[PDB]
């Protein structure tokens, strides 16, 4: 076993094909399936796995009550093979966690899970299933991380964490690890900016991240760094906003440097992703501008380098009549594709229950997963498909 | 690990012995078992697996409602070890799919799954669990494939797809792939003929397929091709019809070149199989001439090359008092048998629920599997065995 | 991987220690566990597994109705790791079967499963999970086999089958196989004798079997054969009867050559076992002389060679207040113990439900497993422990 | 595969980070999860596993009735991957047992399980899943062992057993084994002392144990021995009592040689642990002095060598509003951490049901697991989290 290089360029793709759908909530109507949220996908040398944060409870059980809540001592990071439901008997325990990231360095799985009190949380780093290191909260205000795959290159793994207020200036740090031990860290200077839940991927030896601004920006922060943790930080240049909530495209003017907000879009957001394509960008977003409803992906011409409004392609993978949620990025390594470039993929979370469906006592989500291909691919609507309310709701 | 040659001659067999029965519907009365249809079997170098198309729902759950429907965003191709029920906790996810084929090239599993809208569907090709290629609908009319094992030889895997009307002239293509990438394709010219759901197997370096004509033929199309995708196409010569619906044998006259229909048999059919045995043929068929009821296999003397009505052997594996369904072919490679020829096997789908059992809200199936042996083997009736209606039906 | 020699002498043991208890019926009150009977244990180079014949149905489900019946198209031979319940999600499918035997030759698992109609049944031989050969009924009267482990030596595996009447002269054959192919067979001449459900084990290069006489004998037949299938056949000499039903010891006179019966013991029996210990024998038997109740093991001095009534040791592993059933023998190979002799072990089936517990609609069993050790070991009573009736019974 | 040395010094740690939480009782409200108690953790070269003693029954089933009872024929030692619930479908059977210990020598798992009658119990030793040896009760009074991991060094595995009265002078023995065979034993002379349920770990080639005195001591016995089973025995010197029940710290005076009791603390106790840290000690204890409620860990300066009352650090991992239970020690070997010292970890059992929660008919527990790290780590309260009563209680 050797470390994955992961220093190849990201593939240029013209479409995204569906790779997986777990149907977890449909199955959990009768089967034994965890209540979850914040699913994400990460790939090792031989397989991809779906990670998720459980609520330490099963669907259609009384312990699923009040699972709209984000943090508790019962949440854990677990994983299943890609496409499996997050069920009670296949789930592999990874970390105690109400916020997490995970990735594979070519030799072993790395998992970073945060638990503890809001004012004194800490991350536990697991490597090959063994606890190796700890990262303590440095601002004592809900230490939190990506909720998606971290990035490994040449035996080093990288991820981004945040600590501080949800709706004002916070603190943002990049971490570097080797075999589960933190070997470097760097605080990112981003005055007036806000970074949470970064979706990161490798591209030609650098880590490129598209994040969530939960403060004054309806545009997404972009963070790019190298092995030294030297970084560039700013916003996705595109004159098309991709956070939620946001305003209509015609009411928006892009910026590469500043958070663009107002119009009732401040103080919230949703985890999302984007992939640089030379000077252009593939960016995902909810179809609704106000709620987590529907999902589409847009190819914006020169959207990575200028405030372009030119949409070259648009593909819908979930219609606006269905609930979406978080979305995130990962890549498929060369050891699985035998290609000369890294394949960009994304996953989509579809949230059911509270708060949008008030007649249910619980909140969970299921997922779909898509990977980039060299040709155009039609869209459709692959919705969660569960029929609510459930038995436990009655 | 090396590629399977699979260029040996097909074994001549004198009987078929039962190898597996999953009892999935019986088990799913209480256990957690997927609602499925279109099961099939494929074998790798070390094991055989049962593949199936789920309805993204479990038996005896409310989401099993209306599962007589053929296509939805919730259907997925999954697999279990041969003989296991298609249950929620052993199932391995293979592809999002409402139509599929799969096979093993000696190194990795290949899975081809079709999803999307009827007028813009696409196949995603998975190799070793990774998405590798895509095949788009070329006629924009329900792109569809075998619902049985594809065929791999010398590292190349082959399968047949159809696109176009269900009850008139459609378009038929053969595909060739290597390591999950399509490397060749060929459209089959078959005017007045109709090809769907091919059951294919290797025989002396060629792929031989016995298919379903859903148009004007109660006889089965035969398609034979080589590595160049050079092909011969026609109908099973035997003066014994093996599709359903069909007419009584005495009312039928065979043809090697033309679809023989009429008498209320047009515009429907069922997936079935046959194995060439020199100039003769082993062919399966339902016992009923009008419905998917019962199952028998016939050895027809010279039935591959002329309109023979001579039945040398007949074996019943399901009596006419029980529901059958699709049936398909696969082979066991030399790496498992240490033989000098490929062993022909078939599986039988037994459908329960709609439309034949109207008091149930759901439709699923279970399977039995049989393999050819060098001596005669008695038949019996290995029925599904489930007692309907189920709890959810009441 | 190499073939197991298995030609070492059987160990002399002074006691039996409990190794496993599956608690399957207790667990199946809520868990998803197969209705079974005829469990047995067989060991490979790296692990022991519990085999069992399912009824193709789960405990506490409606399909468990009428499972007192012995043969149906829904019964299958499956296996789980030693000590696991025979549950729906760990069970490995081995063969379609209402009678079976299985063993490991050092390289692969061999499974022999009989199915089909009573008057035309056939055994399918599975090797490494692949169907390899078939053995047809030669008397057309319920072809049947050991319901316990077969014996493998130097790459050859051996087992005993019976065909013919249950309560009069039948036909008995020994089979030899290599890599799943039958390579030799021998009919055993045993006029006035009856052989069923042999419990066999290797001892110094010979196969020694202790069987069930379902005709005129309350003493157990003994069958001993070598690689040529040259055999000796007779009865366990001991002046202590070990079948059930039987008479009190004081009313019994042993015989090495003749079936000893009468006194209302004719025409029934139970599968049981014994281990030669030089000239002595360890023999199991129910505590009750009339029903399958309780279980004890006796060491009878010189009981293998003469009509001795001398009991050197007696150990009870199930008191007479609890239901027992079949029992059988297996051995642990040298590759697991690193010893110079083969370790004798037995399993005990504990039957619950019909016919002894009439208020239940079903019949199943659980098991305990014991292995011989060089010192004396106390007994106890490890009963099934399930509380009947179950929910489905009400 | 080679034997683990395990002769390195124990790491000096400044804090304990949470590694795992199984949420088994919460999950078992709907999922199929064993009723258990006495969980513990042991680590092999490649993974850690959670062991537990089942009651041969599942949560929320009628067979969970009266599971406050400690010994029955239905209890078994089983294991799951660290962090998994003790569920019916992942559980690996290890031994029949109502008292147990287990550990990994670098090549195979060793499990020691005690069953049988109170007055004639015996331990069965399992090695690599095979029964290898037996240890009989020598005082005929509930032979019993650690209920936590044993210790392996250089291919030899060590554990402590007790036989005799629960509330007066008993007999205590140390055992040494190689490949599952007992190779040495030593009776420990400890007049006026009482030893049960030792928590042991390797430290610089010696085994150090912190145990439970169920007689006259509210301080914990300490037992230290080498490969020859030469031992030192006494009590934890610290002037801080760590058993339960106990008195307030201010009312306690420590002793290195004598049991310190009285004040209503006699004749009971709870399994607990401690780790030597040079001359100091990390010791766990319930927060309540009278019941198994809450849990904290204390670093006591020079507490291993003198009657110190100096508490350098205190960390709470379960508040006093929640039920705790047993706790135990294990270490992580060098093969997983690549360190030069052994990492100390502990697990905590959280008991729900009888006798503290009288409205439930059952008793079970779940667990949390913590490992030592080189820096201080905040505490929190990771409680069991189940909402009682359960369905079966009503
Ligand atoms: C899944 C779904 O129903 N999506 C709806 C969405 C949600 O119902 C809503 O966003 C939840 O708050 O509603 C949307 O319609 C937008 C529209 O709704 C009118 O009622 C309102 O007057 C308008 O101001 C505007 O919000 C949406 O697009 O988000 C439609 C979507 O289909
Ligand atoms: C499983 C089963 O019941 N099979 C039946 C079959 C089905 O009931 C039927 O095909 C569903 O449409 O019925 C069959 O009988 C054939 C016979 O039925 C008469 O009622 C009718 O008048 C005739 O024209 C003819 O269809 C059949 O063979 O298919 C019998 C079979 O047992
Ligand atoms: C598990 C159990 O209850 N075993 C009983 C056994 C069974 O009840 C019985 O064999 C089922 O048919 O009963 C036994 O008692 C033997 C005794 O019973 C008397 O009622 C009868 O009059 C006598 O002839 C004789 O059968 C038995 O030993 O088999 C007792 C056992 O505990
Ligand atoms: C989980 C929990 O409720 N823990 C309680 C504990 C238990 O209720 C109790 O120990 C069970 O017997 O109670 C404790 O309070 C201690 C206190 O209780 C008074 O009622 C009593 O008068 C005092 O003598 C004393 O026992 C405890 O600390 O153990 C509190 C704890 O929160
Ligand atoms: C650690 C944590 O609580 N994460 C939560 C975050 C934060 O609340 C926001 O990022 C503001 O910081 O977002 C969610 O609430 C959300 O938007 O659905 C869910 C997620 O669990
Ligand atoms: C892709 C698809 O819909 N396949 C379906 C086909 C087509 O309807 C026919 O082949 C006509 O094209 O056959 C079925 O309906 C059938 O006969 O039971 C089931 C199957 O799922
Ligand atoms: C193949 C078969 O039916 N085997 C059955 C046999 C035969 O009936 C007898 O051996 C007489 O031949 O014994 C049982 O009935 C029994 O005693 O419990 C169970 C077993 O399933
Ligand atoms: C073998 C056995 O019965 N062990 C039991 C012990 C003994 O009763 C005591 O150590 C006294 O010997 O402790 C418990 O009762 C307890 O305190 O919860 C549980 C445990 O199962
Ligand atoms: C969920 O919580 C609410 C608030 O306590 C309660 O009223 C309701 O009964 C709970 N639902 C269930 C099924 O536990
Ligand atoms: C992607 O496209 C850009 C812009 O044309 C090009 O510079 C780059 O080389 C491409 N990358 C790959 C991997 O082909
Ligand atoms: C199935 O669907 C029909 C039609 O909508 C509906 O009447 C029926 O209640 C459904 N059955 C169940 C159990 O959901
Ligand atoms: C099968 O039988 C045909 C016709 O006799 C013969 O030509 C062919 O060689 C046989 N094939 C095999 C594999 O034996
Ligand atoms: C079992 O079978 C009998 C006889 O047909 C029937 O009366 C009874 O209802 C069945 N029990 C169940 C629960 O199916
Ligand atoms: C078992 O005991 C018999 C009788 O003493 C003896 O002949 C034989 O050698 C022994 N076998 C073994 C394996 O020790
Ligand atoms: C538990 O045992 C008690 C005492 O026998 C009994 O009263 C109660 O019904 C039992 N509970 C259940 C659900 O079996
Ligand atoms: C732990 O600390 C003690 C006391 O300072 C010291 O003697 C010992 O060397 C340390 N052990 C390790 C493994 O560092
Ligand atoms: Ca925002
Ligand atoms: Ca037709
Ligand atoms: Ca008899
Ligand atoms: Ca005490």
């Amino acid at each position: 076993p050797e470390f994955l290089n992961n220093t190849e360029p990201l593939c240029n793709v013209s479409g995204f094909a569906i790779v997986s759908k777990d149907n977890g909530i449909r199955i959990g109507s009768r089967g034994h399936v965890f209540v979850i949220r914040e699913p994400f996908v990460a790939c090792g040398p031989t397989e991809c796995r779906t990670f998720f944060l459980t609520q330490g409870a099963l669907l259609n059980d009384k312990h699923s009550n009040n699972t709209v809540k984000d943090r508790s001592p019962y949440r854990a990071l677990m994983s299943v093979p890609l496409g499996s439901s997050p069920n009670a008997y296949q789930a592999k325990f990874e970390s105690v966690a109400w916020s997490a990231t995970a990735c594979h360095d070519g030799k072993k799985w790395l998992a970073v899970g945060i638990s503890g009190a809001d004012d004194d949380a800490y991350a536990v780093i697991h490597y090959g299933g063994m606890p190796t290191d700890v990262v303590r909260s440095w601002r004592k205000q809900i230490l939190r991380t990506q909720e998606s795959s971290c990035v490994c290159m040449n035996g080093n793994c990288y991820w981004v964490m945040t600590d501080g207020p949800a709706n004002s200036q916070a603190s943002y740090k990049i971490f570097k690890s080797h075999e589960g031990m933190v070997t470097n860290e760097r605080e990112v200077s981003f005055q007036g900016g806000h970074i949470e839940e970064c979706s990161c991927y490798p591209n030609l030896g650098k880590v490129e991240c598209v994040c969530r601004d939960n403060w004054n920006g309806m545009n997404r922060p972009i963070l790019i760094f190298d092995e030294d943790l030297d970084y560039e930080v700013g916003y996705l240049c595109a004159g098309i906003p991709t956070d939620t909530p946001r305003v209509q495209d015609s009411s928006f003017t892009g910026s590469c440097t500043n958070a663009v907000g107002g119009s009732g879009t401040n103080n919230y957001g949703v985890k999302g992703f984007g992939f640089r394509q030379g000077n252009s960008v593939w960016a995902g977003r909810t179809v609704s501008i106000s709620s987590r409803s529907g999902f589409e992906i847009l190819l914006i011409e020169d959207g990575w380098i200028r405030t372009s409004k030119t949409i070259v392609k648009k593909v819908e993978v979930l219609n606006n009549k269905n609930w979406s949620g978080y979305s995130g990025a990962f890549t498929i390594p060369i050891t699985m594709t035998s290609k000369q470039c890294l394949v960009p993929c994304f996953w989509l979370e579809m949230i059911r229950g509270k708060p949008e469906e008030r007649t249910s006592i619980w909140t969970s989500s299921s997922s779909t997963v898509f990977c980039g291909v060299s040709s155009e691919v039609p869209g459709w609507s692959w919705d969660d498909g569960a029929i609510l309310p459930f038995d436990i709701d009655k």
